[PDB]
């Protein structure tokens, strides 16, 4: 039990100083703006490697609040959006896994699955229902849920 508020903390926001009001449009003038100053401007070529690291740093910095200026609820719906179209080219490469293998658990109803490289994953009883596409957060590989029905002797 928590205040429900949800505000930002991270270095997007401080990139462009927006307050969590602020909206596109505001930030829009104040992106070309704001990222234009903080663009280099100063006279010193003594800047070895780093010279790379600042301006590699810079392109994404600048770019990072560019989208998700706030909270993961500011515009996270184009992360997903790349990741769900570059799932799907990848389709059946892995293997396809039973939920007679997804350990459930009674606990809070939902079922997890464990790779054979190090990672695992954990889906819902009510998200493995409207999605199906798993894939694993280590090794190049992907997995199907399939929910097949075996067990029938009333509860
Ligand atoms: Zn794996």
């Amino acid at each position: 039990m928590m205040a429900v508020e949800q505000m930002p903390k991270k270095d997007w926001y401080s990139i462009l100083g927006a307050d969590p009001s602020a909206n596109i449009s505001d930030l829009k003038q104040k992106y070309q703006k704001l990222i234009l100053m903080y663009h280099p401007d100063k006279q010193s070529t003594d800047v070895p490697a780093g010279t790379v690291e600042e301006c590699v740093q810079k392109f994404i910095e600048i770019d990072q609040a560019w989208k998700i200026l706030g909270n993961e609820e500011t515009k996270r719906e184009y992360d997903l959006q790349r990741c769900e179209d570059d799932l799907r080219n990848v389709g059946p490469v892995d293997a396809q896994v039973y939920l007679e293998e997804m350990s459930w658990n009674e606990g809070d109803h939902s079922f997890y699955l464990s790779c054979r490289c190090g990672g695992k994953y954990s889906v819902s009883k009510d998200e493995a229902e409207e999605v199906s596409l798993i894939s694993c957060d280590t090794c190049s590989l992907i997995i199907e849920l399939l929910h097949y029905n075996h067990h029938h002797h009333h509860h």
